[PDB]
């Protein structure tokens, strides 16, 4: 669920926090645009905490 107003030219993430609630780690999957910005694209969801 990301899209930048040209083309991605890269990829990073944040690192993997605990949630305490649902008692797993996620962390945020960011693409990097070509005009500089970042997109936040996905959560992705880990192992358990």
């Amino acid at each position: 669920a990301c899209q930048c107003p040209d083309a991605i030219s890269g990829w990073t993430h944040t690192d993997y926090q605990c949630h305490g609630l649902e008692n797993k780690m996620y962390r945020h999957v960011y693409a990097i645009c070509m005009n500089g910005t970042q997109v936040y694209c996905r959560t992705e969801w880990g192992s358990s905490c």
